[PDB]
């Protein structure tokens, strides 16, 4: 039977800290539950945001991470769709397939165990976490800063048994977010005119969507100039920096684009750059879609003149992929060279050195940092 | 030839204060004009908004009106097109058919002559009304409240000859922009949960292209309970008065609709009725369209979760219909009896008492008073 088992997991203790390496126990899954070895994570700007402490939500300790690939190590009573061996890739958006959310083509939001989630804790309202004598709690349902993890068997993605955890798990948040973004959320027509604010690894796959569905043009946005070169190479026709500009970003892109752009991506989570984002769409048909998460109180706002003379304001979460049927496919659009993963790694890491992906990217300097475990 | 034309008009010398009934003089159509003999108009709220002076680029003295219907007096110059005896309505969004709004599928904003029109000017920068001396203004291009006015050629319906002008004239603004708004701007599918946020003649609109379009719940929001037996002869399946809850009206929303909407109309020009309207939207999928115009330097805010959670921000200009295409067609759903229009007359007026028109704006179990030129 399914036992408990000692492994390693990089805990947060405490808000504002870094991660401590222990020694922890993780309990067998229960029923509707999978256990999955984590082969390897990523770090995003939420998990960082979430260990910050100012996130209203954040509880400790934790175990963060949220962007992992693994292999199933065992799964809980009522499990048949999934069996040990099983490559996947740990949801934090489930698909259970059955809400009215899942029944509803608009929407991925499943709302299943979202309340027990929030609250790290699996479906049951237990964590299957535990070091020194302590409950550590979940995160996001999936927890992947562990060698081994559990998570609702509506949370998990089975792919392509040939795919390379050591970049797929990538696609467990970050690129999903921004591709989707493109494909799903703005569905952008051929020879589109594109801005995308933000050039790290949500914006990167917002410019790979754009070029994937023909955009004619893809302005890159962004204040770190080191930036423009990979934007580029991943599609974008130009980059500028609003600070070689002495008049707003928004007035600078409706200049370069007779009017505004079609479409417009916000993938930083500043609510004024969210602002510019949309003031920067074409009167009219103008659209923009909010990607980044916006720090809690912060409101975005303009003058209702903006919407009232045809721009669409739009925002989504994981690039709106129903999860479960999505991941796979977005793997196998990997392995068939339509999408790109490998060019967001721009660092490797072992478990231990977890901390320097954290530091590698409130740096910058840094895309996405994948650590072995 | 066309001579100059001695007529009657109201006059608005200033603002804040009653139109006058004046003896003007209307110059034949120069090159691509069209004078029209106005047979009836009716009061829209934006009429009374520039008289009130409480609008920033309100000019005076000026003729205004907007919601009109008539018969082609004469043409100018290149105008083959129409000709006199034919019936039309103005139109304050033109259609030259040719920039490149009127050929992109996603808008209605013809631009080709916006900014004349934004001074009360004709394309060629000047203007066809003259009163005791005085240069008289045109108003959003139709300059309704007059026995004659002259319009761009591009700013023309023709409509069918057997049409009562006494009651299409209502689709020259606020009938049209509601319906078109419902049925254009949301496409609402068959099924779907609406609220609306005013129930005057935009709104009443709405909800009639509410029901047109299938919509099984329509849920009316007015603080004025006398607007809500009208509200429900048009479709509305139930009313609400903010007024008689505690909580905020999206919150009560969200609470009868178990989640929220999914279309809100805001049909009264308050920001914060239409930050409400965003918020009584249902995760997700939900989508609010704002269609009042809300005063100068006034901005809507949210916080960007609501967008990235599902719900989209849009806004609609006079229902977002190709004008001179489109009228003719909206005249003939309602020969057809696919729509109404009669139904909004609560008033008949004759031309010298316009101003009581305006005092039952503000006020009433009045949606409309036309007045008989
Ligand atoms: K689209
Ligand atoms: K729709
Ligand atoms: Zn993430
Ligand atoms: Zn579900
Ligand atoms: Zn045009
Ligand atoms: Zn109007």
């Amino acid at each position: 039977a399914n036992e408990v088992i000692k492994c390693k997991a990089a805990v947060a203790w405490e808000a504002g800290k870094p991660l401590s390496i222990e020694e922890i126990e993780v309990a067998p899954p229960k029923a509707h539950e999978v256990r999955i070895k984590i082969i390897a994570t990523a770090v995003c700007h939420t998990d960082a945001y979430t260990l910050s402490g100012a996130d209203p939500e954040g509880c400790f300790p934790v175990i963060l991470g949220h962007e992992g690939a693994g292999i199933v190590e065992s799964v809980g009573e009522g499990v048949t769709k999934l069996k040990a061996g099983d490559t996947v890739i740990p949801l934090y958006i489930p698909q259970c397939g059955e809400c009215k959310f899942c029944l509803n083509p608009k929407t991925n939001l499943c709302q299943k165990i979202r309340v027990t989630q929030g609250k790290g804790l699996m479906p049951d309202g237990t964590s299957r976490f535990t070091c020194k004598g302590k409950t550590i709690l979940h995160y996001m349902g999936t927890s992947t800063f562990s060698e081994y993890t559990v998570v609702a068997d509506i949370s998990v993605a089975k792919i392509d048994p040939l795919a390379p955890l050591d970049k797929v798990c990538l696609l467990g948040c970050g690129i999903s977010t921004g591709y989707g973004a493109a494909v799903n959320t703005a569905k952008l027509e051929p020879g589109s005119v594109c801005a995308v604010f933000g050039l790290g690894g949500v914006g990167l796959a917002v410019i790979m969507g754009c070029k994937v569905a023909g955009a004619s043009r893809i302005i890159g946005v962004d204040i770190n100039k080191d930036k423009f070169a990979r934007a580029k190479e991943f599609g974008a026709t130009e980059c500028i920096n609003p600070q070689d500009f002495s008049k707003p970003i928004q007035e600078v892109l409706i200049e370069m684009t007779d009017g505004g752009v079609d479409y417009s991506f916000e993938c930083i989570g500043n609510v004024k750059v969210m602002r510019a984002a949309l003031e920067a769409c074409h009167k009219g048909w103008g659209v923009s879609v909010v990607v980044g998460v916006a720090a809690s109180g912060e409101e975005i706002a303009t003058r209702p003149f903006q919407l009232v003379t045809g721009r669409t304001w739009k925002g989504t979460a994981f690039g709106g992929w129903k999860s479960v049927e999505s991941v796979p496919k977005l793997v196998s659009e990997y392995m068939s060279k339509k999408i790109k993963v490998d060019e967001f790694v721009t660092h490797n890491l072992s478990f231990d050195e977890i901390n320097k992906a954290f530091e590698l990217m409130h740096s910058g300097k840094s895309i996405r940092t994948v650590v072995k475990i």
